[PDB]
DNA sequence: CCAGGTCACAGTGACCTG
DNA sequence: CCAGGTCACTGTGACCTG
């Protein structure tokens, strides 16, 4: 039992470089296609979890380089 | 002599006076879904959020809050 | 006018393919 | 096993209807 480093939400496999869900992973995938900046509505804190990780997407990028995703 | 009206919720154009404030098509239709029934609207914060026009699809709690706030009565 | 409906559209994430 | 695809679902807001 693996839990997402980025959202804490049951982990499904090992993605790009972290123990991740299908959401963070599809989520970062997105990302490195191309995106504006994100916005945090906000102070750049938010809690990244199963609910509130649709939420806030600029936190939510930002805590999945923190942790460690990459190409 | 005011040449624009502004949305009382997420300050964008208000289109017309709905719900008792100028309000932004967008604002309407929040709250109008918000008041067809129950809600789980979470925070990813600590519910002060900046609800503009850029961040307002992002926390919903607390549009519905200023909603509230600024007048908007079904 | 406005309220309430509608629907094309974008992000989401579970599941499939290779 | 995984990355990257897909697509049913859902919330949005621009528009329409009564
Ligand atoms: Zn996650
Ligand atoms: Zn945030
Ligand atoms: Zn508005
Ligand atoms: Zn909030």
């Amino acid at each position: 039992t693996r839990y997402c480093a980025v959202c804490n939400d049951y982990a499904s496999g090992y993605h790009y470089g972290v123990w991740s869900c299908e959401g963070c992973k599809a989520f970062f995938k997105r990302s490195i296609q191309g995106h504006n900046d994100y916005m945090c509505p906000a102070t750049n804190q938010c809690t990244i979890d199963k609910n509130r990780r649709k939420s806030c997407q600029a936190c939510r990028l930002r805590k999945c380089y923190e942790v460690g995703m990459m190409k």
